[PDB]
């Protein structure tokens, strides 16, 4: 998992988001579960670069995995939607969260 997280983070910091997405998909397909660091790296770059389509796709994976309770991940979702100008989606994530900080 650290191997995937390390290369995904490097690609995200470099703005190579299509490549990062393909690695994220490969992770999931092999059964190497993304963790809060995986989601954080991708969503942070989506927020920085306005990558709304990738951020929405990642949101779909969050719902599949068991991260519907992770505050770090849901904070990163709110930040991504916010920075992309989708404040109604951001508010919805906030509203569905069991525990905010």
């Amino acid at each position: 998992v650290v191997t995937y997280n390390t290369l995904i983070d490097g690609l995200c910091k470099a703005g190579k988001l299509d490549e990062a997405l393909k690695l994220f998909e490969e992770m999931v397909e092999k059964g190497i579960k993304p963790d809060e660091f995986t989601f954080s790296s991708v969503l942070k770059a989506c927020a920085r670069l306005g990558a709304l389509e990738l951020g929405k796709q990642i949101h779909g994976y969050v719902i599949k995995s068991g991260f519907e309770s992770n505050v770090v991940v849901y904070n990163a979702l709110i930040d991504m939607y916010s920075k992309c100008g989708l404040l109604e989606e951001a508010r919805k994530v906030f509203d569905e969260m069991p525990e905010k900080d």
